[PDB]
C-alpha cells in the first residue's frame, strides 16, 4: 500500500506501488488518458490521484482516485498499448 510517484501530471500524482515494474514506456499513455480525463473532470472533482499498475503486456489499469465527498467518481480503466481511442476511454 506504499506508493512511488512516477509523475505529477498537472496536480494529479501518477503512483505506482514501491516495488511494482518500470512503467516509464507507458507514460505518454498515461499522460494523454490523464489529459482527457482532467478536461472532464474539474475543480472540485478533478483526480488527487490515479494508481497504474500491470503494463508488463499490452494491458495497463489506471485507477482515478477522488477526494472522498466526490468518490462515487473513481473509476478503474484498461488501456491497450495497441488499440487507440484513449480520448473515449479516458473521457
Amino acid at each position: 500500500s506504499k506508493f512511488r510517484l512516477l509523475e505529477n501530471v498537472n496536480g494529479v500524482e501518477v503512483l505506482t506501488p514501491l516495488n511494482h515494474p518500470p512503467l516509464q514506456a507507458w507514460m505518454p499513455s498515461i499522460r494523454q488518458c490523464v489529459n482527457k480525463y482532467a478536461e472532464t473532470h474539474t475543480g472540485d472533482s478533478a483526480p488527487v490521484k490515479v494508481i497504474a499498475t500491470g503494463g508488463q503486456g499490452n494491458q495497463l489499469i489506471l485507477n482515478y482516485i477522488h477526494t472522498l465527498p466526490h468518490s462515487n467518481e473513481n473509476v478503474t480503466l484498461r488501456i491497450f498499448s495497441e488499440q487507440n481511442d484513449l480520448g473515449s476511454i479516458c473521457k
